[PDB]
């Protein structure tokens, strides 16, 4: 079913951004929806491969071929990793926030994609959807966000 995989994929997305936040392994991984990813999917590296929490950490782990960009997911699958995404050049962004943060939030201005970061430098996590920032966020605040917006 794909609420099956739709609940496999928030679980994932926990574990692994739990694992990474508490190694301080910078991270950033955008989910798409109704909005096509396909021209920043083609910018990386294709896996087409099974979501698993497992995975989506060795993918991030720091000097590593596949770490250096965005991990995207598309239905069911990682469809790529060390993507680009564009980047916001809003200026209401807290300049202590990084690449990673700026990248996040310019691919949620210009479609409805979920994106989840790790900072590097705080172990923080934060997601990104409509333009918005959520910063920072507990793990129930982003059981309840990712339950609410990837769950339909
Ligand atoms: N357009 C982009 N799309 C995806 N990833 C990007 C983009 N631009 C930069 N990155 C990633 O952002 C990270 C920037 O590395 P850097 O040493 O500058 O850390 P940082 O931005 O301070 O980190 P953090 O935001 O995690 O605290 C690198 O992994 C680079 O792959
Ligand atoms: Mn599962
Ligand atoms: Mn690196």
């Amino acid at each position: 079913r794909i609420e099956r995989e739709q609940h496999h994929l928030i679980e994932s997305i926990e574990k692994s951004t739990q694992y990474m936040a508490k190694r301080r392994i910078g991270a950033l991984i955008s989910v798409a929806r109704d909005t096509g990813m396909d021209d920043y999917i083609e910018t990386g590296i294709p896996l087409n491969a099974k979501i698993s929490s497992q995975l989506l950490i060795n993918i991030f782990i720091p000097n590593t071929p596949l770490h250096d960009g965005a991990v995207i997911i598309k239905g069911n699958e990682i469809a790529s990793a060390a993507s680009y995404l564009p980047l916001s050049d809003s200026p209401f962004l807290s300049k202590e926030l990084g690449t990673r943060h700026r990248a996040a939030l310019g691919i949620s201005e210009v479609t409805d994609s979920i994106t989840i970061v790790v900072s590097e430098e705080t172990g923080g996590i934060s997601l990104t959807k409509g333009g918005e920032l959520f910063r920072d966020v507990s793990e129930e605040e982003l059981h309840k966000i990712l339950l609410k917006e990837l769950v339909t």
